[PDB]
């Protein structure tokens, strides 16, 4: 009937992540929901260090080639993810040949060197890059990361990525992403971090919150306090990897690390607790996750002068990176679309809230 | 209205006592060891960690205290823990020069350890937990420190018994563990009973630690776990009692760092993992007295098959429950709280020996 890109046509780009099997074709059923439903594209995996330059090298393009190519017969608005990240990311890139650690110029030469193979190898293709991923801590300082430690200063490792990113990519536009953004601490140590690329005179042009929430986090207060932080720099704001979990425990708030894949979560008084909803999600659940994607879309509808773009991470539940993390073999309802391909009472609920006038 | 008096016919009922009440810091709690039990099991100060820090370097002063404190009010002394993968010391198993010990070595510091320990107090220790946590959830041998270096599972087992049993005849041999409730792991410790049994070596009884909490675990299967140690001829206990009512661990016990994580301390979490900082809602302590209530009915119905029940501290704050697993947490999962006074659990337990 109405599709998602229509229905916010005149607010944002509504995207989607997209795997390797939406774009091979043998997840067809989601590939049919991408063209109906979506004018922007995630690669959710293929387009990582790791994928991209698995050994000290080594290339392999072929899946991210496969992506972009998929990208242009729907007239895709293209999204790279992700140049500059601590995870996956092999160790060979903080290493130099002998394995001893790379100094900092040599850090900063693989960096330039990974991005100008990456970013460089689709012009005018991609549209938009993550250029640097997850760095700012929940406290607002830097995260000492792999790449914080060999290249020495967090605001240097910043500074060059979006460096070497407008230079071999001078048409696309430059993305920071990072989860828990709606957190004023962590927020406000991203703005101090835009502020700083600004004045040193490097390009950013919007900053990407990734909306990995809950039924019980966070609050519209906060999101709406950091759109508007972010606004007020003059950058795009953008909901980049949107997903609403709602089993026990992980509804709470976002975890990381991988305390959770502990073998003892797979234990019987576990996983009766953790993995509730294993026939499908209960009337009331469902509504209260209906209930939830709606007052959020209510919120970015509202902000939807400040916002560009508002990505869920996929398409079908079945296929959500939320089944297995942070605890493996779960079953979770993250998204719009069921296992069977069908649109959860909370898409008809998302596709009427531009209809309020 | 005392514990003991309470529960005399059926089984001794004690508690764990810490460093704070031996030295007589904590005279409130003190006082209503005297008062409410007539067992104690040191805390921590008998821990290989504590009684030998560094290579060939002893500690027994605080292990002393609690000996001595024991017998000021003559009370069934436990001396926890000889041989356990957690909290001792990396030097157990390398040598000087920092190499992995060799089975031989391995057992020669199984022996010499417990030499000093068990043979120390002969006469003054009524009974001995010789190994603890040693069966995985499953069944098998965790693939533990003690485990590798001896190089196979039974070899630790019958050893450290052995040695217990030479070191200390006077005293009992029990082994002790969490989790003994689970049908997997119950005839796990069921079949390392019958193995030392066959080898003629001492053990008098199986103690399940009865960490447990609001949701878990079944009566039928804390039920079947005593009737089947009890069947091996052996004294079964539990020694660590205590009943968890905070989000998440009320579901089912928890080991390893994973909760420590910075994370958990964020606010998100601390609002929904911490929620009775301003004490214990009327309700959920109902909960808690009916849970103490039903596990006491079901100890003092099986009475003839178990020697001794524990719980795991006296006063609320004491307990390692608070910071475990998530530090700076307010837990409440024992009898009395952090006043000192009875909890509505207390009363129940006490009420269960005279009831129809």
């Amino acid at each position: 009937g109405t599709s998602l890109k229509q229905a916010y046509a005149q607010g944002f780009l509504l995207g989607t992540a997209v795997n390797a099997d939406i774009v091979s074709g043998k997840d067809a059923a989601s590939a049919a929901l991408v063209a109906c439903h979506f004018n922007a594209v995630t690669a959710e995996n293929v387009m990582k260090a790791e994928v991209v330059a698995p050994r000290r090298g080594v290339q392999d393009f072929s899946a991210a080639d496969a992506f972009v190519a998929y990208a242009q017969r729907d007239r895709q608005f293209v999204v790279g993810h992700t140049l500059v990240w601590h995870n996956q990311t092999p160790e060979w890139f903080f290493t130099t040949a002998d394995g001893r650690p790379n100094t900092p110029a040599q850090q900063l030469e693989r960096m330039r060197a990974h991005i100008a193979a990456v970013a460089g190898r689709y012009t005018g293709k991609v549209q938009a890059w993550d250029v640097v991923n997850e760095i700012i801590d929940e406290d607002g300082s830097y995260r000492s990361t792999n790449w914080v430690q060999r290249v020495g200063d967090g605001d240097t490792v910043v500074r060059n990525a979006f460096a070497f990113a407008q230079r071999y990519a001078p048409d696309a536009q430059l993305y920071y992403n990072d989860f828990n953004a709606w957190r004023p601490a962590k927020r406000e140590g991203i703005v101090r971090m835009v502020k700083m690329l600004q004045q040193a005179g490097v390009r950013i042009d919007g900053v990407g919150m990734q909306g990995h929430w809950g039924l019980n986090y966070p609050s519209l207060r906060d999101i709406e306090d950091a759109i508007d932080a972010y606004a007020a720099l003059g950058v795009k704001v953008m909901i980049t990897e949107l997903d609403i979990d709602v089993l026990p425990l992980t509804k709470e708030g976002q975890i990381i690390g991988t305390g959770m894949a502990h073998k003892q979560f797979q234990l019987p008084e576990f996983k009766r607790f953790l993995d509730p909803y294993r026939d499908g999600l209960p009337a009331d659940v469902q509504a209260q996750l209906r209930d939830r994607y709606a007052e959020l879309f209510a919120l970015f509808w509202r902000k939807r002068d400040k916002i560009a773009r508002v990505s869920v991470w996929g398409v079908s539940d079945d296929m959500s990176w939320k089944n297995d993390y942070p605890v493996p073999g779960r079953t979770n309802y993250p998204l719009l679309f069921d296992r069977n391909h069908q649109p959860k009472p909370a898409l008809d609920a998302v596709v009427a809230v531009p209809s309020a006038t």
